[PDB]
């Protein structure tokens, strides 16, 4: 019967993420008893045009950052409006939600409140249906087990080092299936623990559990994963490639790019050459935010003069926000987009940037925040997508390796292939 | 009663909290329901602990890898277990035990047989439908533990030049488990800052703790008073001081050394040093203070500061009955470190507790430096009615996660906090 899938209540509770700051969990039960549960991520290096993380600002608990309001209203207005409501249409649960709150960015209920709602709901939904989560999110692409960008070795906003680019990854696009790329991943992790700590350079880790040493320069930090590849055995170009996250915005201030760690400062012009640099001295397939979220023309010249020779992502830029990312496409900036739930605040809207993506020819990188939970949604939403890449950490901290362990078990019974190097 | 027998059992190698490998395992009962556990691995691991089989393919995960591990599970466990109930817990944990026959799990590996046994548990309590830690209790009174917080990392688990492994903080006067870990996690942030504003690390070590170097352990304790004081909290009413020594990792040659601040102690110099932290600070645990085979400084620890400190025996008596009953019968420490993995069974662990409960020592429910994403030890500790609990700084899931399900359980639970009732 159909009406075991119709909503009996809805509630939330504060939890801590993995920085040690309030967020929001949500917990949809049915009529049969049967309980979804998510839970939502938290950015640092958040776009200006994010939808509304809804905090309380009472500076005597948590330092402000209390998710109580947010709380209620998933306790109060969501659970209210939603029950006796059926979750097996993802589609017009999200547009309730959307509608209750009635603001362009999610300001009056939260998109922390909606989302955890949204995604517990799907979670309800793959409950009810007796099938694992990523069976009951897939709209009809083909499912690939994704290539892992992974964050060794941190920087920006989330670490206190000088590094300026806030993500230095690897990605083990050789492997030939997804345990096989962990793996190597994970010994090139270890290997560059080493190698750290023989220079006397940090090797405890900042908010993504990549090495936060202070660097000399970009260079040297590509330098010491090139050393970390080596010795581990692995091939540079053939096995291993690298990606970035400059979060570029973070460093743009009066008109120019700030590389602070190199007291360099860059006009759009001169940041973009300083890219095509890069990739000439070293296997970059990626670049993610390398210009401010506001510099449409500069990114737009971006594409046009590297969009050829690397995946060009945008995460600022577009906030995972359907109406930015058409905007985007029509002006041919980027080639990719970062897909991160809570920029936007629903499944379905988080959907609909996907599929405005792969009908443009944009690839789709799915994505953690740098403050992450427990919650592994993003494992079953990047193999349901088909995007073939997730970017969801280091090989430290559980709040990165529980996703690449719900990897390891969805792998077991989904008999997918390995994207691997098809996502170039 | 059939609803509660074992169809197949079977194991997965994840990714701990370190980036090595360890054991899960998923328990599927003829009703299809499915108990699922991952296993927990230390740094700083005692020389008795169970044994922690790795399989030592140095091509593989540096050789920490644990397929022999995976297999022990799947074929030799599995083939012993199928059919069986997990209505009794004692009774599996016993054929498990008999199956591996040998002192300290050598055989099928203590990682595959815990796995196992805390998969049980959970099929168990699904079967039941009831939370975890109600079907856990046996016969305590139930309490919201206090946390004992390691925000300042060092010893075997960060780089940093600090000799001490643990520097925690204790809510003790918070008047219910939610306010005591947002006192913490208030007092966590604000220590950030202070590192910060004194350019040092504010990166974390493998427990979340900050990870700096320090002139000394004093300096340590006087920069996490510092922020107690400035996150407007009281030293002794408020917030008190726990640490983990793990001295056995600074013994060598009848010294314990502490290089950090360029001395050596014998045991009966450390006691004394202890006893003066203990009068400049508000210490009010000690744990592994000494080194686990010197047992006459323990006696002489536990004789001269045992009625003004609590003294944990964690690598001491790697939760293990044997050892912890000849330490009772010895007169050595008060209290127990409660580390399933260093004995390998859920009734063995229980063993251990009711043997200190019966003895007057307290229990400290821990987790390993090397976590999962597995709460277990939320719903033991709460269960056992220890009181306090040591399960990490307030960043990185692996720590979180346990509060978050410490958070959950005191939801429906109507429990009170034991508070300064752990004294
Ligand atoms: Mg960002
Ligand atoms: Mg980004
Ligand atoms: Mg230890
Ligand atoms: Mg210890």
């Amino acid at each position: 019967h159909h009406h075991h899938m119709h909503i009996h209540k809805i509630q939330a509770r504060e939890i801590l993420d993995s920085r040690g700051n309030p967020t929001i969990e949500a917990d949809v039960t049915l009529t049969t008893g049967i309980i979804g549960r998510a839970s939502v991520p938290s950015g640092a290096s958040t776009g200006s045009r994010e939808a509304c993380e809804l905090r309380d600002n009472d500076p005597k608990r948590y330092a402000g950052k209390g998710v109580q309001k947010a709380v209620k209203h998933v306790n109060n207005e969501i659970n209210q409006a939603l029950q006796g409501l059926s979750v097996e249409d993802q589609e017009n649960l999200d547009r309730i939600l959307c509608q209750l709150d009635n603001t362009e960015n999610k300001s009056h209920l939260g998109a922390n409140a909606i989302l955890a709602t949204s995604l517990a709901c799907a979670r309800a939904r793959a409950l009810s249906l007796n099938q694992p989560l990523y069976m009951t999110l897939n709209q009809g692409d083909m499912m690939t087990m994704p290539v892992p960008m992974m964050n060794i070795l941190n920087g920006g906003a989330h670490a206190d080092n000088n590094v300026d680019i806030q993500e230095f990854m690897i990605m083990p696009i050789g492997a030939p299936d997804f345990p096989v790329a962990l793996q190597m991943g994970t010994e090139i992790f270890h290997v560059l623990k080493s190698v750290l700590k023989k220079q006397g350079l940090n090797t405890a880790v900042g908010d993504e559990g990549g090495f936060a040493p202070n660097i000399q320069s970009n260079r040297q930090a590509l330098d010491l994963l090139s050393e970390a590849i080596e010795k581990a055995g692995f091939r540079l170009g053939e096995d291993i490639v690298f990606a970035l996250d400059v979060a570029a915005s973070e460093l743009f201030n009066e008109g120019f790019y700030h590389m602070y760690s190199e007291n360099q400062k860059f006009d759009s012009h001169q940041l973009i050459e300083y890219y095509a640099n890069l990739i000439s001295s070293y296997p970059i397939v990626s670049i993610e935010d390398g210009l401010d979220e506001k510099d449409w023309s500069g990114w737009k010249q971006l594409t046009t003069h590297l969009g050829n020779k690397v995946q060009l992502v945008g995460d600022d830029l577009f906030v995972t926000n359907p109406k930015i990312l058409r905007e985007g496409i029509a002006q041919g900036i980027a080639n990719a987009i970062l897909i991160k739930v809570n920029q936007i605040g629903t499944l379905s809207e988080t959907r609909q940037a996907i599929k405005l993506a792969y009908d443009n020819g944009y690839r789709c990188v799915m994505s953690h925040r740098s403050g992450e939970t427990e919650d592994t949604f993003i494992a079953d939403l990047a193999v349901a997508s088909g995007c073939g890449q997730i970017k969801t950490g280091s090989l430290c901290r559980t709040d990165r390796t529980a996703k690449y362990n719900q990897l390891l078990r969805i792998n077991e019974l989904a008999s997918l292939p390995y994207a691997g190097k098809n996502i170039l």
